[PDB]
């Protein structure tokens, strides 16, 4: 009853804060506790939501190569449903979900990831899940060339369609799909988390 309650409302506080200083502790603390079931599934919806937890943090713990953490980074992303969205409306929600720079391995596996369930939810758009990759990176880069003033450039249209020419299983992108990812970067940057 309410003793009860109070004290587990207090210790899932507690286990947030915990999260926010080391992931895995955090984890642990709500798992040992009964506030958390151990399942990979769980665990992703936990991140999913991330009520008081630091993007920083959820992509720290996204990033661990054991087991468990791959299981939940797969959860996770299947929690993102990217059916009838385009490849950018579908990386503003993905990248805003979570942070994790310059970790380049850890970095491909969650946009792997992000390709294939993509993919998966619009088969119709990329026969290749390489081509989704790629294109998901050009994307990225195409933001912070648009948008970031230390970056000379500003690459048009024509120069982004003649960067991604032969991706498409040795064929070219329909240059309407394109220019709607070109256009929709140029016309809102992606909303990146900050560092927290
Ligand atoms: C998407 C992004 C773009 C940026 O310009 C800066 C950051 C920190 C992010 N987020 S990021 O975690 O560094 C990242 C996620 C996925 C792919 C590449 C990078």
């Amino acid at each position: 009853h309410m003793s009860k309650t109070l004290q587990r409302n207090r210790k899932m506080a507690m286990g947030r804060k915990k999260f926010n200083m080391d992931p895995k502790k955090g984890i642990q603390f709500l798992v040992e506790n009964e506030l958390l079931q151990n399942t990979p599934e769980e665990i992703a919806r936990f991140l999913y939501k991330g009520e008081g937890l630091n993007k920083t943090a959820i992509g720290d713990y996204l990033g661990e190569r054991e087991e468990l953490n791959l299981a939940v980074l797969h959860a996770f992303v299947d929690l993102h449903e990217f059916t009838d969205l385009n490849l950018v409306q579908a990386l503003r929600q993905f990248l805003w979900s979570f942070r994790l720079p310059g970790e380049a391995q850890k970095i491909d596996r969650m946009m792997e990831a992000f390709a294939q369930r993509y993919c998966l939810c619009n088969p119709g758009v990329f026969q290749s899940t390489d081509t989704c990759y790629v294109l998901s990176f050009a994307v990225i880069m195409l933001n912070t060339s648009l948008h970031n003033p230390n970056v000379r450039d500003k690459p048009g249209l024509e120069r982004f369609v003649a960067m991604n020419r032969g991706i498409n299983e040795g064929g070219d992108l329909p240059e309407e799909l394109l220019r709607n990812l070109y256009d929709s970067i140029r016309n809102e940057p992606f909303k990146i988390p900050e560092d927290d």
